[PDB]
């Protein structure tokens, strides 16, 4: 039932890039997008990985509680911005990808397994090596399958306890007001030719709640800033940012 | 012990603010203030006590749950801002007295009593009526006293669900930042003479977390911003928040 918005589509021209924009007002059974077809193909879900993965981490005891510190070894990483000390949510923001390969090794297939069927999570398929299937390996979700996810998340309809879907929850809060709260998570997948560029979340909006997840075809690092501005611009829209 | 700081009296100077600040950081076993006299003196909590009334309301059942509606009824409220339908986060941000008001009545005198002994909340006076004790009652809690209860929000250790402690914690976010996360909660007791305004919470910055609560007189309705802004500064000062 979800309906195409073909106007939706000069956003991504505006830009000159290719994508998929979907979003739902209340439920995910009121959903729109600018093209039907790429709503449901699978891509890699890089960083937007870390959403399940803290999840899993905290129902497995792997990640003891809310107030967990990720300690750093000192040897050298991949980014400046990872080589420190980080909370949950701190490696949430930072995308601190050697944090959650830790947690993914410590989870085990077995049980990431178990969970990314629970979750209904995309393809299911974790080869490609237990800290490397999200990043270079075999995993695909849809921008449908994220915000179907992410309503269950919302609702903590997860199959997971109560108390850590909204650990989870309150990590990813990326924007807050009175009456206006963003929790959101972005993703750039290498790992992929082309690369994926991902921008997934929800808006509260008074006593409204909009689900979206957004993805498109990344050349390289310049384009990154488009995963934001593009939803940001078709929200507007929709009506969503403003009043 | 809590030591005392003259120093940041000269962010209270300028616009001639009677007020305290308290600070902590990690626990509220390592504080500091600019007053400890009135760091521990006890003031009507007014808004501030949507905090412990949202937890109350949610281990009672009186609030359904963290997605529950509060329906606006169309009849007149004493504010605009709160003549509409509002979420739990919504109804405590924009301070929507009514609400809250309809939730005590709810619970009622014998549970509230006991729970605001279970939080160790202030004098635990609720006399003057179940729906206003703490807008211009004889209910009065220190900067010192918020800490500790904010301190134990914090660390799940209320006696309340974690669940529940989970939920109020969600609902006091008010600034998300890259850096920081601030977790907070204003309040003007008009009610009282004199006038109170309050802000209390806490700061997570990188792998710590700063406890605070401040209070002052409010002389006028202009002087209002001053109990977000003269902490904020203290706390920029500091690195606390930035
Ligand atoms: C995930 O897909 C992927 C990440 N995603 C990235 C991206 O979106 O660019 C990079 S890491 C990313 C780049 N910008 C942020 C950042 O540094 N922000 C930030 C936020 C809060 C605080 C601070 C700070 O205090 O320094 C910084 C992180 C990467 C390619 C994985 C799979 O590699």
């Amino acid at each position: 039932s979800i309906t195409e918005n073909t106007s939706w589509n000069k956003e991504f021209s505006a830009e000159a890039v290719n994508g998929v924009f979907v979003l739902c007002k209340s439920s995910s059974k009121s959903c729109a997008t600018n093209d039907l077809a790429r709503a449901s193909k699978e891509y890699l879900p890089a960083s937007t990985f870390k959403i399940p993965n803290a999840i899993i981490g905290l129902e497995t005891g792997v990640i003891k509680n809310e107030h967990q510190v990720f300690k750093w070894d000192g040897k050298p990483r991949a980014m400046k911005q990872w080589e420190r000390d980080l909370t949950l949510r701190g490696a949430i923001q930072v995308s601190a990808v050697p944090v959650f390969q830790q947690i993914a090794r410590e989870v085990g297939e077995v049980r990431m397994q178990k969970y990314l069927k629970k979750f209904s999570y995309g393809n299911q398929n974790i080869s490609g090596g237990i800290d490397k299937f999200w990043l270079e390996g075999q995993l695909r979700i849809s921008a449908v399958n994220q915000v179907e996810f992410l309503e269950s998340l919302y609702l903590n309809k997860l199959s997971a306890s109560k108390e850590n879907q909204l650990i989870v929850k309150e990590a990813l809060v990326t924007e807050a007001a009175p009456e206006y709260l963003v929790h959101s998570k972005t993703g750039w997948g290498m790992g992929v030719t082309p690369q994926v560029g991902w921008w997934v979340g929800w808006v509260e909006k008074e006593t409204e709640v909009y689900f979206f997840a957004f993805n498109m075809d990344i050349d390289n690092e310049s384009k990154l800033p488009l995963r934001k501005s593009i939803p940001t611009k078709i929200m507007e829209s929709e009506g969503i940012i403003g009043g």
